[PDB]
């Protein structure tokens, strides 16, 4: 039955708007197929389309906002996009029809309205982009009737191995198409939809503003060729109109011309499937999934008082169809270090100076190619996958639709090497790498990351002991399909445990250290002298200088949650050596984190280093690092160090803002220092776990469930107000927010952790 599940799971989740680093594009989860692409923008000169013309996500002055007003990988969804510079408001609807053997149809609405400030008259550029790859593929443009382009629809149809036969029409669709008198409309048309044909190697089809503007540019040399000149030129819209020239190629250009507000379609018809897909089909489908979609997020995301108004709610569905709707499929080679030098066993003091040298050895090599599925910090900075972000992305996706998290663990887990690292950024792909500079490209294998799938993996064991609805939790409503995933899955993450053991261990025995076990100590490689990237908390202060005798408490709670989760899932698979094993870690880890982190005096868990004379110091900047062990849940809900803890979390001279947990202490030398990174502001990732361990305490009879209600209470309801307020005045969702002012800072749109308020907002962990 395991087999039946994932073959009607590929089929259900094959299509998708895969491709969140642009405003609208759909891809197939294959590496080399069919790609589409929407490109627009206002043309007032002979040189300011360049100007206007959008495709990949950005965020600046000139566009107030976009994102999913409803989003369903299985299903589709609608996208907003209110674009000040181009005074447009476009909405993309995009839904799928399941039929066929080939992972079904789709179906996407475009549809722009001019806003208050633009010309009533202005000219807007529309372009669809097709793209396919393989060596066996064809795809070709049914010519036109007409004399210099389409009156009506454009189809295209195409065959490969991946996709079997279809057809994509591109519709004539509604709006003001500007004619114009000149001379060169003898030559050109007045003014139509028209369609170039192209070929290109493979590798260069994603690159479709270069593809496009060359185009362009081949157009305007004609022109002044020919002699149509400043003399008497014929309007701009008409410059930038290409030739029409529809024939077979692996790139097909459509292009439209609209003055004042305009829609069309873009039916995708699986021949393997029913009759092909009419725009009749395309609006009932759209009714339909947001219906479902409405259903489905009130039994799901039923949010709690006061968060009970519509206000909220709509706030809710905004988060939560932001987060969901990045998930994107990325496909191509990775750039990796793999000299394995020695100078990154940071071994020395100075350490850091010595792996310096070793990256400008410049080893690293593309390798691969690999594929990854899974959601991403931020469409317009951060569109790929980062190792420990995914944990926090997958707990709300969990919830929605637990198949689609297994999927997304499942495809992170496919990218292990044999040692057990996984590279904590994927670049998958030249496309992807486009939009990150050189310097910041090249993963390390001995570099780590918070295991936070290890979370999400929790939730999913929990609910197994306790046809899209059905396929949605297809793996906790048949224990038979659970289990096997992680027979599966399992010993992956055994080896992730042993290699985090190898590659991140911390030095007990080389020095004077007693401590209840002489195996449990870790320590973060990578460090610079200023920063920890690996830990996930860049500039969070850390033992001034690294030294390899630091020992960080963070990475121990981490390894913490791991043992757990491996005793959790080993248990249910009878790996009873495995768990004996797993018990004694636990146990040492335990003992280890109060003989070796916490301190008496500063009444918190703290990193520890070695002295200017050789012993074992405490080093402790009061703030995220110090409360790790209890918001990893390793404290025992009675244990007097938990107590000191929330004082900690409480005190408003220290953590608590009425926005809710600085990163940093406002007591700590280094609070607002350099970048201020996590150096005070409040990140509700963190603010997340703590909230969720405060109302643990607070459920369980013990000396603190007071306490923690009262804690639980306030934060819960600090932290979803700040993220709210923002996004009243601003639209979005922030990286992280100011704790004397309450201000989003950092990067726009990221969705990001920051939707983790829905979550906290339904309550009832
Ligand atoms: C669009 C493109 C953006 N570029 C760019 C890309 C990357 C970087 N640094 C790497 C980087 C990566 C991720 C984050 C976010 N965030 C940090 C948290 O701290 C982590 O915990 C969490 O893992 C993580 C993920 O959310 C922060 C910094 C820089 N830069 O630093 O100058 C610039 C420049 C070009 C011009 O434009």
């Amino acid at each position: 039955l395991h087999s039946e599940i994932g073959r009607l799971n590929n089929q259900s989740l094959l299509w998708g708007p895969y491709r969140p680093n642009i405003y609208f594009g759909t891809r197939p989860r294959i590496g080399k197929s069919l790609m589409t692409g929407l490109m627009w923008g206002k043309i007032e000169s002979y040189t300011d389309f360049q100007h206007t013309v959008r495709y990949t996500c950005e965020q600046n002055e000139g566009m107030k906002g976009y994102g999913w007003d409803e989003y369903d990988p299985r299903r589709g969804g609608i996208q907003s996009i209110h674009d000040i510079q181009n005074g447009l408001d476009i909405t993309t609807s995009f839904v799928k029809i399941p039929g066929g053997a080939h992972g079904g149809s789709w179906a996407a609405r475009i549809k722009g309205t001019l806003n208050d400030d633009a010309p009533k008259d202005q000219k807007t550029i529309v372009v669809f982009y097709v793209s396919q790859e393989g060596e066996n593929s064809e795809l070709e443009a049914v010519p036109s009737e007409n004399e210099f382009g389409y009156e009506g629809d454009v189809i295209l149809k195409g065959r490969s191995e991946a996709l079997g036969n279809y057809k994509l029409v591109v519709t004539k669709g509604k709006g003001v198409i500007p004619q114009s008198d000149h001379d060169l409309s003898r030559l050109r048309g007045p003014g139509q939809t028209v369609v170039q044909s192209l070929t290109y190697p493979d590798e260069v089809l994603w690159q479709a503003k270069p593809i496009l503007f060359q185009q362009l540019k081949a157009g305007i040399d004609w022109l002044v060729e020919n002699k149509y000149d400043v003399a008497d030129p014929p309007p701009p819209w008409q410059v930038y109109l290409l030739a029409n020239k529809p024939g077979s190629g692996n790139v097909h250009i459509v292009q439209k011309v609209f003055e004042g507000d305009f829609e069309f379609d873009i039916l995708f018809s699986s021949e393997s499937a029913g009759k092909e897909v009419t725009s009749k089909d395309l609006e009932r489908e759209v009714k339909q999934a947001t219906e479902v979609f409405g259903e489905r997020f009130a039994r799901v995301f039923d949010l709690k008082a006061p968060f009970q108004g519509d206000n909220y709610k709509k706030f809710g569905k905004s988060m939560f169809s932001n987060l969901i709707g990045g998930i994107g499929y990325f496909y191509g080679h990775s750039l990796v270090d793999r000299s394995y030098a020695p100078e990154y066993d940071e071994e020395n003091e100075g350490f850091w100076e010595d792996a310096a040298e070793a990256r400008a050895r410049h080893q690293e090599a593309l390798e691969g190619p690999y594929e990854l599925f899974t959601s991403i910090p931020s469409r317009p900075f951060f569109p790929r996958g980062f190792l420990w972000d995914e944990g926090f992305h997958l707990l709300p996706i969990a919830d929605w639709d637990i198949d689609l998290a297994l999927e997304i663990i499942k495809s992170w887990y496919n990218l292990m090497d044999e040692d057990g690292w996984i590279a904590r950024e994927q670049i998958l792909g030249a496309e992807a790498r486009s939009k990150v500079p050189k310097e910041f490209q090249t993963q390390y294998p001995h570099y780590a990351n918070p295991p936070t799938l290890f979370l999400v993996l929790d939730n999913f064991v929990e609910r197994l002991r306790k046809l899209d609805e059905t396929l949605s939790t297809a793996s906790v409503d048949n224990p038979e399909v659970g289990l096997e995933y992680l027979r599966r899955l399992y010993p992956l993450l055994r080896r992730q445990f042993d290699w985090f053991r190898k590659t991140q261990a911390g030095d007990i025995k080389s020095y004077d250290r007693e401590a209840y076990s002489t195996k449990e100590a870790y320590r973060w490689r990578g460090r610079t002298v200023s920063h920890c990237l690996t830990s996930g908390l860049d500039d969070y202060p850390r033992p001034q200088p690294p030294h390899p005798g630091e020992l960080h408490v963070d990475l121990m709670s981490w390894v913490g949650v791991m043992v757990k989760s491996l005793i959790s899932i080993g248990s249910l698979l009878g790996a009873t050596e495995d768990v004996e094993f797993y018990t004694k870690v636990l146990d040492a880890i335990e003992h280890n984190l109060d003989d070796l982190h916490w301190s008496e005096k500063e009444g918190c868990y703290c990193d520890a280093t070695i002295d200017e004379f050789e012993e074992h110091k405490l080093v402790c900047h009061k703030g995220y690092i110090s409360l790790f062990p209890f918001l990893t849940g390793l404290l025992k809900p009675d244990s007097p160090k938990l107590g000191k803890l929330l004082a900690l979390i409480g005190d408003e001279s220290e953590l608590w803002s009425p926005y809710g947990l600085r990163s940093l202490s406002k007591k700590d030398e280094f609070y607002g220092t350099a970048e201020n990174y996590w150096r005070s502001p409040v990140w509700i990732n963190i603010n997340y776990l703590a909230i969720v361990q405060l109302y643990n305490i607070a459920t369980q009879d013990g000396p603190y469930k007071e306490t923690a209600r009262d804690l639980y209470t306030r934060l819960r309801k600090n932290i979803v107000e700040t993220v709210y307020r923002n996004w009243e005045e601003t639209g979005f969702a922030w990286e992280q927010y100011n704790p004397e002012t309450g201000k989003g800072q950092r990067t726009q749109h990221f969705t990001g952790w920051t939707s983790l308020v829905v979550k906290i907002m339904s309550g009832h962990h």
